[PDB]
C-alpha cells in the first residue's frame, strides 16, 4: 500500500544503564533530513531501555503497525541483536546503531554503523605494543558485548604476542564490580581493556584507580563521550580509547570525506547542547541518515514508499551506492561485509586535564 511519507521505526535506549547511548542518538535526529527525494520522513522513535524483550515488541509493531520502509536501532547490542532477528525475519531494512556480530541470518537486512570490533582492537594493540605491555587483564560485560570484546582481544591481540592474565565479567546494571577489581589488581598485568560501554564502563575505571592500580587502561569506542569523563573524572586520566572519527573533525584533512559531514553534526549539535557535548552515539543516528539520503533516490526509481519492492530496492541499493560519505567513516556494504568501514573509521583518544585529545 503505498504512501506520501518514508516511514523510519527507530528504538533507542534513552533510559536505564544506556541511556547515555540513546539520549544522543535521539537527541541528533533534530539535524537530519526531514525529506529525500521529495518525500517527507515520519520517524516514530521508541524507547526501548536497553531490554531485548522491549526492543523486539518495538521492533515488531514497526512492521504490523507502522509498516516502516526501514528500522534503525537499537543503542546497545543485546537488543539490537533483538531487532535484527525481527528485521530479517520480517524482510525490512535495518541500520543497526550499536555493534551486531553479523551471523548469516541476520546478514540479508541489516547494516551496521558503529566499526567493528578488530578495526578499533587493532589501534588498541599496536599502541599495547608500541608501549611494551605484554601481559593483558580483561573486564566486559557477560553479555554478547563483552564476548566481541574477549574474543577479539584473545585472536587478534595474543596474534600481535599479548598474552591474557585475566578475564573478569560484570553485567550492565552492577554498580560493584568489587570483586573483579581484586582479581585484576592480584593478576597485576601490565594493561587492563574494560569491554563496556556509557556511564558503566566508568565503573571498571573508577574502582580500579581506588584499589591502586597504576597501569594502562584502554577502553572500547562504546565509551566515546563526555560522560564517561563526567563519572570517572580523576580516574579518566591517561586513558587510551577507541573512538570514530567524529571526535576530531577539527583535526582532520581538508579533503576527508569524514570531514564535512563531521563538522556539520558537531557544529549544530554543540550550539544546542554545549562545547564538547559530540559523541560517538550521536554520530550513528546522523550517519543513518547519510546512508538513507544515497540509498532512497536510487530505491525511489523502481518503487513507492510503504511497497514491498521500495524495502527490497533499498535492500539492494545498500549494495551498489558505494563511499558514502558519514560523521564515522566512509561506508561501502557488500553480501558478506556489513559494516562496510576502513581505517578512515577510527582514531585514538587520551584524557588529559578532563578533555579529549587524540594520541598521533
Ligand atoms: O554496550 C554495548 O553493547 C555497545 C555499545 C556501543 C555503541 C556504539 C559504538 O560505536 C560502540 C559500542
Amino acid at each position: 500500500a503505498e504512501t506520501n511519507e518514508i516511514t523510519v521505526g527507530i528504538t533507542v535506549t534513552t533510559t536505564g544503564p544506556a541511556a547515555a547511548l540513546g539520549i544522543p542518538e535521539r537527541n541528533a535526529l533534530e539535524f537530519v533530513a526531514k525529506e529525500i527525494g521529495g518525500h517527507p520522513i515520519k520517524m516514530i522513535v521508541l524507547d526501548d531501555g536497553g531490554d531485548p524483550t522491549a526492543a523486539t515488541t518495538n521492533a515488531r509493531r514497526f512492521v504490523t503497525e507502522s509498516k516502516a520502509d526501514v528500522i534503525m536501532g537499537s543503542s546497545v547490542t543485546p537488543p539490537t541483536v533483538a531487532v535484527s532477528n525481527v528485521a530479517n525475519e520480517a524482510q525490512v531494512p535495518h541500520i543497526a546503531l550499536a555493534p551486531l556480530p553479523v551471523t548469516p541470518e541476520r546478514a540479508k537486512w541489516s547494516v551496521v554503523m558503529p566499526q567493528p570490533i578488530p578495526i578499533m582492537g587493532k589501534v588498541l594493540y599496536e599502541h599495547m605494543k608500541k608501549n611494551n605491555i605484554k601481559t593483558v587483564g580483561y573486564i566486559g560485560y557477560s553479555d554478547s558485548y563483552g564476548d566481541l570484546w574477549f574474543n577479539d582481544l584473545k585472536k587478534q591481540g595474543e596474534a600481535m604476542g599479548l598474552k591474557i592474565v585475566a578475564e573478569e565479567r560484570f553485567a550492565r546494571p552492577d554498580t560493584s564490580v568489587a570483586g573483579q577489581v581484586l582479581k585484576l589488581v592480584a593478576a597485576n598485568p601490565d594493561a587492563i581493556l574494560v569491554g563496556a560501554s556509557g556511564t558503566a564502563a566508568a565503573l571498571p575505571q573508577t574502582a580500579l584507580r581506588e584499589r591502586g592500580y597504576n597501569g594502562l587502561i584502554y577502553q572500547t569506542h562504546g565509551a566515546a563521550s563526555m560522560d564517561f569523563i563526567r563519572i570517572a573524572g580523576k580516574s579518566a586520566e591517561g586513558v587510551l580509547m577507541a573512538s570514530g572519527p567524529v571526535m576530531d573533525p577539527e583535526g582532520q584533512n581538508d579533503s576527508a570525506l569524514t570531514k564535512k559531514p563531521g563538522l556539520e553534526l558537531n557544529t549544530a549539535y554543540e550550539t544546542k547542547y554545549g562545547p564538547n557535548s559530540r559523541s560517538q552515539f550521536a554520530g550513528h543516528s546522523f550517519d543513518a541518515f547519510k546512508v538513507l539520503e544515497r540509498v532512497i533516490p536510487v530505491a525511489l526509481k523502481t518503487a513507492k514508499p510503504g511497497t514491498q519492492e521500495f524495502r527490497e530496492a533499498i535492500r539492494k541499493a545498500l549494495l551498489t551506492e558505494k563511499d558514502i560519505a558519514a560523521s564515522q567513516g566512509v561506508y561501502s556494504f557488500t553480501e558478506t561485509d556489513r559494516y562496510g568501514l576502513d581505517d578512515r573509521s577510527r582514531i585514538l583518544l587520551t584524557v588529559k586535564n578532563g578533555k579529549y585529545v587524540i594520541v598521533k
